[PDB]
DNA sequence: ATAAGTCACATGGTGCCGAGGCCGCTCAATTGGTCGTAGACAGCTCTAGCACCGCTTAAACGCACGTACGCGCTGTCCCCCGCGTTTTAATATTAGTGTATTTGATTTCCGAAAGTTAAAA
């Protein structure tokens, strides 16, 4: 619906700050494949806490939360 | 001439206006002091260590050597992209409504604490 958002030069350019000078077609689809499964999985955790606290906003505190929860603690904003 | 009197003078003092000078109330967290209990300790004994020999022959290392194997080789296939181009959709602006949070006053909630005792190798 949006994953398309992630486009293929968007990703080439992602790949250029990776480093890569050549690259092929079917990388990009799984990109965005592998892009879909960090989002849903971090997104599950943030909501899993907002919504027990009972909110219905997720919120930057309980997205930090969820990252040090999949082991990465994005670090800046607070936390 | 002088007691009465008017008069102006001279000083009194009373009233109001800032204003710079002390003061009053509150909350931080210090430190003062004090109970009660973790902490290090006080004789201690015995654990699994870790040597300390004293064997054996099972691994193991080299001695040989051999296919397997590698590693660039090499025609050539192919694919990525560097752009060039049209698209194309990403800007990034207002917006009010529609809960989202939210912070008061409770107002029950419930488990830590204090008995009392169940259970427990």
């Amino acid at each position: 619906d949006n994953i398309q958002g992630i486009t293929k030069p968007a990703i080439r350019r992602l790949a250029r700050r990776g480093g890569v000078k050549r690259i092929s077609g079917l990388i990009y689809e799984e990109v965005r494949a592998v892009l879909k499964s960090f989002l849903e999985s971090v997104i599950r955790d943030s909501v899993t806490y907002t919504e027990h606290a009972k909110r219905k906003t997720v919120t930057s505190l309980d997205v930090v939360y969820a990252l040090k929860r999949q082991g990465r603690t994005l670090y800046g904003f607070g936390g």
